[PDB]
């Protein structure tokens, strides 16, 4: 009798772990595009300029 | 983290030492001219002249 119901909330906890780990995979997705861009778009605004002659 | 910003930072240590040099090469460029100009105009007048015979 035990045995089944351990089978079956097994199930849920590993779903549960896998639905979790979805938010951490995509939000490192979703920083590492931002993450780039700033610094790129930074080094390019403090090296470029224009020099009156 | 603390790398990024070091890089960054020098790269405008740089630049400003660039923009300060270039005030004094310049002036002294502008100077040049006027130092010159000075002493040979100045020999000329009291080398030059002319006499009552």
């Amino acid at each position: 009798a035990i045995g089944i119901g351990t089978l079956i909330i097994f199930i849920a906890m590993v779903l549960v772990a896998a639905v979790a780990a979805a938010v951490l995979i995509n939000t490192s997705g979703f920083l590492q595009q931002k993450a780039m861009a700033t610094g790129k778009e930074s080094t390019e605004q403090v090296a470029s300029g224009l020099l009156c002659s």
